[PDB]
Parts: C-alpha cells; structure tokens; sequence
C-alpha cells in the first residue's frame, strides 16, 4: 500500500516547518523522537535517503534546543531517555551520534542518582517509579546499553523500585495518597488514595521492569521477591467468574487490608497502559524469567480475553487504543510462537487504509497517541525487521529469550 508514503510525507511537511517555528516537541510522547523512529523504522523504502535526511536534521534541531534550554528531565516519554532511544541503533555510524548519546546518558546517572537522593516516601507519585516519567522507563531504556559502567546505577534502581514493594504504614508502600494522584479528577475518583494497578503508571509497570532486569544480568533475592509480591498481588486482586482476567485501574487502602476486592470501578478498559493487554506482559515476563508455566499459560489467557472484549477501545492509537493490543500480540507471537493472536493481527493488516484514512487530526502525529505510533506498528507487519528499538518504550522486549 502506497498510502503509508503519503502519510508519512505529510507527517515530513508539518514537522519541517515547525522546526523553524515549546518544552513538547523534544519528548517521545508527542514529538521528535517519536517522528525519529518513525521514519527510521522505514529504510527498507525507496527514499531512505530523504528519511535519513529529515531525521538528521531533526536531530541538529533537538540538540540545538537542548544546548540552549537544557533538559528538565531523564523520563523515558518526557526526557532524555527518550531522546536517547530514539538515536540509539545509529550510535555505531558516526561518533556526532555516539556523543551525544554518551552526553544523554551521564545526564541520565546524574538524573536518576539526583531523584532517588532527594525522594519523599511519604510524598510517592507514579512520576517516581512508573514507565511514562519514572524510573521503570528509564532503567527500560538503560538495559539496552551493555557497557558496563550502568552497572551500579542499574542496580541502584533496581534496590530502589524492589524496595518500594515493601510494606509501610502498617502494610503500604507503592501505595499513592489521594493528594499525590497525577490529575484533580483522579484525587477525586480515589480520596483515599489507592495501589495504582496499570502498566503504564502502577504495579505492573514496575515487576515487568524487573523481570526484564533479572534476564539482561541484573537481579538479587530482594528484586526477585518484589517481583514474586508483585505477581502474587495481580493473583490476589484479579476480579471474578464472568469478569475473570480483569482489574480495577487502582486497589483502595482496605481492599489491600482485608485481600479481598469490595467496591467495584465505574471504568476498567483494555489498553496497554492500563488493564488486561499491559497486565498480560507482566504475567509472561514473570513466567518466563521465574520459570513458571502456569504465569506463561495465563498471560496468553489475559490477552485472549482482552482482545475478544476490546473494552473501551475506540481509536488506533497505542497508549489506549487498538495499534497498542495489536503490538502486545505480536511480542505474544514472536516469543511463544503461539498462534493465538493470529487472526486478530490478519484482521487489522486488512483494514490498515481505512485506519490511517480515518485517524484523527486530532490526536496529533507523535508516537503514544499520534498517528506515526500506528504507522510503526503497520509498518513492522510490512517488514519485520526493526531498525529501532522503540518496542522498548512500551516494555515490548524483543530480546526477551536472547539470553546475557
Ligand atoms: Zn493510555
């Protein structure tokens, strides 16, 4: 389909003039990085050439806008981190790319050892910890990077995110009060706070890092049962019969101190970012780094069932729409090798020129909500092989099972 080339020439004329025209267009969530991998990811196509071209200069234009304004932050989706995957596999072309990204990196440690210095308990957010701006995202991107020199901040981080599965005021840790949620209307859904229980934001997030952790090399009793706590926690919380492999976004102080669910949530849906699809990635992270066939079977279950509910799926987009199940089941298929998801991923390869036809102005170009996230996923349908690692940032690990 030649529909993809006209969309991303598009996608081209809106960014080339914007960089020579704000904080956002630096961040993988709605910016450059996310239009880096993007074009990156198609140099199988006829004009590579432009693409490298355009790529080359956006990144003149990020560091240009970082050596003047700095960088506020290290976060995977916000940050460094994200600017530095989006560069990462040209690192070996030209040292221009490989200093900067060394640059990006001691930014990085220095980040990072300067956040978990200065953190309040008592004063938790899921900016701390979670995939989007915390520290989960940061050590996703930090695995990728095998010099050996990470080493302690790697584990540093890993103490740091297994120590916050421990429990606090009585029992708590992880736990967030209702002053310290990301958005008024969340400290209103939960005045008396809650567990977040998301991928992208919770607990979920956090046991799958460590998961990917203990099999790149890095891993002690203390993160193996965080991990195990973790997992056990999803066992323990995982609603009943009919709504069977389904959880509540967030688990209230005393659900958590009685083990049983009470009230029931007005919004579950499934979405990487929170519910069932993101939920199954920590089940089969578990299960394959624990050794565990039962958390392996289980997560191919949890997907399963998301993807013939789709609940509260009305757009394409990855974040919380339907490019992000479909990427989920692909990682399901290249790991296991299960055939499961097959028709699901035949399905929206059928219908990808309607999708991009009818993908909004309105959610922007850039990769969590944009369109350029659903051309990358259409896009590795086309040709598998990934240029880039920007799997990574949606903790999709496609060295999961290549060893250390
Ligand atoms: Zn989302």
């Amino acid at each position: 389909k030649k529909n993809i080339k006209r969309n991303v020439e598009k996608i081209i004329a809106q960014w080339d003039e914007r960089t020579r025209k704000d904080f956002g267009e630096l961040t993988l969530s709605t910016g450059l990085p996310g239009i880096i991998l993007m074009l990156a990811e198609l140099k199988n196509k006829d004009n590579s050439k432009i693409y490298q071209k355009k790529i080359d200069n956006y990144i003149e234009y990020i560091v240009s806008k970082l050596s003047t304004y700095g960088l506020l932050t290290g976060s995977l989706y916000s940050g460094a981190a994200g600017i530095a995957l989006s560069i990462l596999h040209l690192r070996e072309d030209d040292e221009k790319y490989k200093n900067l990204l060394d640059s990006l990196n001691r930014y990085i440690e220095y980040f990072v050892r300067e956040k978990i210095e200065g953190f309040n308990l008592e004063n938790i957010t899921p900016p701390d910890y979670d995939v989007i701006e915390g520290l989960s995202g940061i050590l996703s991107y930090l695995l990728l990077i095998n010099d050996e020199q990470y080493d302690d901040l790697k584990i540093l981080i890993i103490n740091f995110l297994s120590n916050l599965t421990k429990e606090n005021n009585g029992l708590i840790s992880l736990y967030i009060k209702s002053e310290n949620q990301m958005s008024q209307s969340e400290s209103e859904m939960y005045p008396l706070g809650c567990l977040n229980m998301g991928l992208a934001h919770g607990l979920a997030g956090v046991g799958c890092i460590l998961a990917y952790a203990h099999i790149k090399g890095y891993s002690n009793e203390a993160s193996l049962s965080a991990l195990q706590k973790i997992i056990f926690i999803y066992e323990k919380f995982e609603l009943e019969r009919k709504k069977q492999f389904l959880w509540k976004d967030g688990l209230v102080a005393d659900e958590l101190k009685k083990e049983k669910v009470i009230r029931e949530a007005s919004f579950i849906r499934d979405a990487w970012c929170y519910g069932g699809p993101g939920i199954s990635l920590l089940y089969l992270y578990g299960g394959l780094a624990l050794d565990n066939d039962y958390f392996v079977d289980k997560a191919e279950k949890i997907l399963e069932s998301a993807m013939q509910r789709k609940l509260g799926i009305d757009s394409y987009m990855i974040c919380h729409g339907y490019s992000g199940l479909i990427e989920i089941c692909s990682l399901f298929k290249r790991l296991l090798n299960t055939k499961k998801f097959d028709s699901y991923m035949e399905e929206f390869n059928v219908n990808s020129e309607q999708i991009l036809e009818e993908y909004g102005d309105e959610s922007g170009t850039g990769f969590l909500e944009g369109i350029s996230g659903c051309i990358l996923v259409l896009s590795k349908f086309e040709y598998s092989i990934n240029f880039t690692y920007w799997r990574q940032a949606l903790l999709l690990f496609d060295d999961f099972l290549k060893g250390g």
